[PDB]
């Protein structure tokens, strides 16, 4: 079904910083892990997984309209080096990625594609949840202190 | 059947009490939560449908002693900024009803009404059980450190 | 992560409408359930574990977008001292709620705060279905009449 | 298999009526279930759907012998306002109908058409215990009254 | 719950168009298993179904809306005469109905009917996965050729 | 029971039809398996255990209506060498007997002998099945193509 | 454990192939089950789930040897418009990383990482494997054709 060109694009905007999200969890996942990290680890991984989801449901909708996938483009991913930075780089991450969320959205709206809207409504609503919990992990290493925070993520 | 007056005076009254708590323990509970104190989250939450339950006791036995059970004032709410602060707040909530517990239990003796001592007796033993937690919380934290009772609070 | 300030004082004030409504519903059922109206008692209850699971929402709401909860202030209960009365205070404090529902929706959308929308629209759905049932049983007692309707809700 | 011009004539006729039954009856369904009667519902909902199969009985014989189902035309459609006359006016329609049908059986007996009369027969059948049970609520309503006949329909 | 007056029109409007689709795809779905075509007959039947569900929504909330549904009139009906020009009818009234659901949608927002507008958003999405299914065998049909697909379509 | 004469000079000359067709359908199904066309060979199989039950009534029909069944003559048989034309044989079989079977129920139907009726109807009901599958095939063959009907024949 | 610095960059390199292969067969994937073609759909599915592996493996390798996993470099995809030509691309892919895994391994060995190299000889046969099913695909389409190879692909 042809769709819209402007939202096509933005579909493709949202894309590209799924794209981006996968690998900078997917590695920093690998990173906790290979420090003994299990818990921290665990939940990183499920975190790329997620985007991995988020990036099909695109793709899929694009395809729909008629457009075409864009997996050739891959912003700047922001690796950490140490578990503070690392959330503190997935942090900046989500947020960054809100402003094109809502703005899509709000485009979606104004030219009657409230299927696309839908649906990145509910990818929106998942990256609240992201951005909440490493808010948490951030607040909680404040008061437990580092140490028994990360001690808090070996198994 | 018609109860005494003044023992269904007392009965309100311990009601808003319980009143109050339902509210101070549900927010304290998902402020825990918020903050991914998953453990003291999940107990002030059952402390709080705890106080739910003693409300639902007294309103019947009001309700059965054919007076008006008021569920419509409510008392300043203690809420605490901080994990110790809200753990002070609620006992020394739990600690300024039981005067009227006892004083309700007192009277109730007096005019012979037994049945609602028994009611009284109960939502008393339960008390004594909120303030026993309480107080052992307080203690921990003395004795583990905060950072480490927090940490524990975690999972 | 910090949410719009009108936003969360629309929220703030929606909670206030809930906690009412809790304790109305719990008020009401506990007398159905005194005068051996079973099935009334039964389904007020459950309206009333409704409002409280609405609550709970938007106390998550709130706190997520870093604003305080207000358990505190409680507005004017419409109690009723018979069935049909309890049903029109029910119907009228379900209906002066919706005004402010859909007005907290329209704002989300003017600030582009999404996901508080989707959470406003739930709760909002979940109101004309107690809108519904409200009015079907008000309708119920002038086609069957009082005496029968009652019978109907004894068992 | 071509079959009789005339007979395929009549096949197209009771299939108009049935797609009116259709929703006719959905629309009361839906209208006593709207109004709490989840008796009336269910049944009225079941009839719906039985003059579906019905129809769906049709427009294969007719499809087999060669000939164009008329899908297209709905004839007039008795709505009621309240029980008594949505009973009525399902019991017109239902009556309505039989000479068609057996108008359409002693057609096809006359053309050696066996097979679409039993086909016919059995729709038939069908249609004496529609209107058994219409005519027995009409009765109904009359040996007990109105208000106790709905309050027995309410659940 | 009396509603606006102009969106139980839209409600209506759609649910005219719902009841043609019930129709026509029931009709194709008897012609193609009357073909020997089994898989696109159970299709048609369930997209057959489907649509009916769609109608039965809007009723229901047309009914509580306080309006009136309006089963009367039926719009004219797309019948094709083979497969491709079936499948061609059936993505032609997808496509002619899509933009009063857009239509609708829109009308519903701007007067605030939020809850109508989240149960047409839903049939929308449905709507462009019946048409999906619909573009796809026809693009098929191309890619490998009328006599193949029908043999696909055989058991 | 003494039956009518001429009815049993009926059931014997249906008899006759069958007795042909199970022999035919018999040797076109070891035919169809033979040149590995599963599909073909089984439902010609079950065609033919189905006459063969179809005999098997009237025998005993005939047999309770003191008559003797003539399982002696057997008519010309309709083999063809190639599948459309065993199709073809087999519909012009089961049409050419049609006629009988009508003027078979058309004479019970004179005499009174109303069961031995019920009993042609059943085994006509089933023949119009018969032709009904055959009419089919022979027009998959002439949409899909003889290669293809034949291909998807194997297996 | 400090590993080559060369032994890495190689693993790097790899790294990089795989990479680009999840995205192309990712994108491939949808494209054919857009297109109705689940078989294919299904298959380049898991072949993109293998790739995700292959760099997982690698990602996981390269940590343990102390080095940077590098997910920053994106290489040429190589996206078809149809299923030939999205298969001819697949094929080049594969081809064109054998050179240098077979490099790769030939260094691991030349300098006693051993298991570096049965790391690669793993991903090396899984490698052939899709070649293998390329190569057939491409030669099934030369034998039985482009319909019905699309045809076989449907479901
Ligand atoms: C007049 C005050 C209230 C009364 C009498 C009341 C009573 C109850 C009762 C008896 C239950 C059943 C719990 C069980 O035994 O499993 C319940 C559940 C619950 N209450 Fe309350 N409640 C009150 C206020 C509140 C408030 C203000 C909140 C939130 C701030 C709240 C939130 C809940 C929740 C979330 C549940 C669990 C519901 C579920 O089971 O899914 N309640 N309440
Ligand atoms: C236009 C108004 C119609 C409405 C509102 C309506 C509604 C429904 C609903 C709600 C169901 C049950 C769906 C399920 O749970 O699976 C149903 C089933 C069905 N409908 Fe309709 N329908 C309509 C018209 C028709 C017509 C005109 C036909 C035939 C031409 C038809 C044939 C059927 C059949 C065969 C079933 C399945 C029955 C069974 O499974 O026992 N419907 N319908
Ligand atoms: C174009 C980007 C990618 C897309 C669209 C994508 C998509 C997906 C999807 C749909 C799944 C299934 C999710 C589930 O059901 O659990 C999956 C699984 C997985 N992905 Fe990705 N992925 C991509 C990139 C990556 C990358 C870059 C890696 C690793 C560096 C990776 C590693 C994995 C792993 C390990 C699994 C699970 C494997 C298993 O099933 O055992 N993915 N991916
Ligand atoms: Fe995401
Ligand atoms: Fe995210
Ligand atoms: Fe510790
Ligand atoms: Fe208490
Ligand atoms: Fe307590
Ligand atoms: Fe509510
Ligand atoms: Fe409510
Ligand atoms: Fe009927
Ligand atoms: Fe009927
Ligand atoms: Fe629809
Ligand atoms: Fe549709
Ligand atoms: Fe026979
Ligand atoms: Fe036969
Ligand atoms: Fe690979
Ligand atoms: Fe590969
Ligand atoms: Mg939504
Ligand atoms: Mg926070
Ligand atoms: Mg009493
Ligand atoms: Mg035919
Ligand atoms: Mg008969
Ligand atoms: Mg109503
Ligand atoms: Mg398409
Ligand atoms: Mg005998
Ligand atoms: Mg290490």
């Amino acid at each position: 079904m042809k769709g819209d060109k402007i939202v096509i694009q933005h579909l493709n905007k949202i894309l590209g910083n799924e794209l981006i999200a996968i690998n900078q969890y997917f590695l920093h996942a690998r990173m906790y892990e290979d420090w003994g990290l299990e818990k921290l680890g665990k939940h990183e991984y499920h975190e790329s997984i997620d985007e991995m989801k988020h990036a099909d449901k695109l793709i899929k909708r694009i395809l729909f309209l008629e457009g075409l996938p864009n997996l050739q483009e891959l912003g700047k991913l922001l690796i950490g080096e140490h578990t503070k930075e690392m959330l503190e780089c997935d942090l900046k991450l989500e947020q960054a990625g809100l402003p094109d969320l809502k703005a899509a959205i709000a485009y979606c709206e104004s030219v009657g594609d409230y299927a696309s809207r839908e649906l990145l409504e509910d990818i929106l609503e998942s990256e609240e949840d992201h951005i909440d919990w490493l808010e948490t992990q951030l607040d909680l290493i404040d008061k437990i202190g580092l140490e028994n925070y990360l001690q808090s993520q070996m198994d």
